[PDB]
């Protein structure tokens, strides 16, 4: 267990941005990596086989906007990004989740397209090939795995906001709707933690949440734990030794650096850190220090 870093890649401030960034929890250090080869906002980040992966996003740049499909691979042996096989379709503001060592890559938009299209990355053959869509168009989605399932919560359809969600059941290669949360969340942080899918805040259409709510999975209830201490949409978020690790987002005011952290025995929020500078939309996941 020991040995990972919290690493965080791309993001937007001011433009899309190139930066990897690893956090040490244990000494409180941060590290500059190799940059990404394009900079992108709007991305995800997941580790397989320890190896990191950058999946989708847009480069928002004065010369353009450009949605990505793009699959990189960053190896924290070499400190180097390599390239792998392109995704079917660009899709910006993209969830990702990881089965059994296979990435899926779910909805996010091209242009002005909202994708309910979701398809699935084979590291072992380097290709990525289309499953079943999800019944509802989703992009600034939050996605997470537990126990072999995989759940997509909230975004925007192109019309509105949701607080709806859906399970992704493999070995049917099929969508159900579960229950909807109690906000409506674009753009929320994701994650699972013990037996629960958490959402930390997002836009309701409104405003900036601050509040969390957690999905557990035997009883189909939503219920609010602790709020952050920052109102937070386009967070980066993951889990970490039994804690989850907010970082980045944007309050309504300010592109946020701080880090907060969310101890479920005591049901507190904590900041920890803060990044390097302040910025949205970033891919987060844990994997071991590079050399
Ligand atoms: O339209 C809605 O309902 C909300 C839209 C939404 C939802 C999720 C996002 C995830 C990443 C993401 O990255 C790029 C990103 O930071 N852009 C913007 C968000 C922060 C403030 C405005 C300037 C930058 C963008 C997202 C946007
Ligand atoms: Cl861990």
């Amino acid at each position: 267990k020991v040995g990972r870093l919290i690493y965080t890649a791309g993001g937007y401030f001011r433009q899309s941005l190139s930066y990897l960034e690893a956090y040490n929890p244990s000494n409180g250090s941060w590290l500059r990596l190799a940059d990404l080869q394009v900079p992108r906002s709007g991305l995800a980040g997941c580790v397989v086989g320890g190896l990191l992966y950058a999946v989708g996003g847009r480069n928002n740049s004065p010369d353009g906007n450009t949605d990505s499909s793009a699959l990189d691979c960053y190896n924290p042996m070499t400190n180097q990004w390599s390239p792998c096989a392109s995704m079917s379709v660009p899709r910006n503001r993209i969830g990702v989740g990881v089965i059994d060592g296979h990435i899926y890559a779910v909805g996010g938009s091209h242009g002005c397209i909202h994708h309910s299209s979701v398809e699935r990355y084979e590291p072992e053959r380097d290709e990525w090939h289309l499953v079943a869509p999800m019944l509802t168009r989703r992009i600034g989605v939050g996605v997470a795995v537990l126990n072999r399932l995989l759940y997509a919560v909230g975004g925007f359809d192109g019309t509105n906001r949701l607080n709806s969600a859906e399970c992704y059941y493999p070995e049917r290669n099929e969508w159900r709707m579960i229950t909807p949360m109690n906000t409506i969340r674009s753009g929320a942080g994701v994650c699972v933690l013990h037996n629960c899918i958490y959402a930390a805040g997002g836009y309701d259409g409104q405003d900036q949440l601050n509040s969390v709510e957690r999905y557990d999975v035997e009883t189909e209830t939503w219920t609010f734990v602790a709020p952050m201490r920052h109102h937070r949409s386009a967070l980066g978020i993951t889990v970490h030794q039994g804690k989850i690790y907010v970082l980045g987002g944007y309050d309504g005011h300010t592109f946020l650096d701080s880090v907060e952290c969310y101890d479920p025995d005591s049901d507190t929020w904590s900041e920890v850190t803060r990044m390097t500078s302040g910025r949205s939309g970033v891919g987060v996941a844990v994997t071991m220090e590079p050399c």
